[PDB]
């Protein structure tokens, strides 16, 4: 699941903000979530 749908400062404040929880980026940044 190494897949970016969003730019990596994107992801990185998806990831800074704990939006990764959320099936918004779930999708999105998965590769970030840490899905992959």
């Amino acid at each position: 699941a190494c897949k970016d749908n969003l730019p990596a400062a994107t992801c990185s404040n998806v990831k800074a903000n704990n939006n990764c929880s959320s099936e918004k980026y779930k999708t999105n940044c998965a590769k970030t979530c840490g899905e992959c």
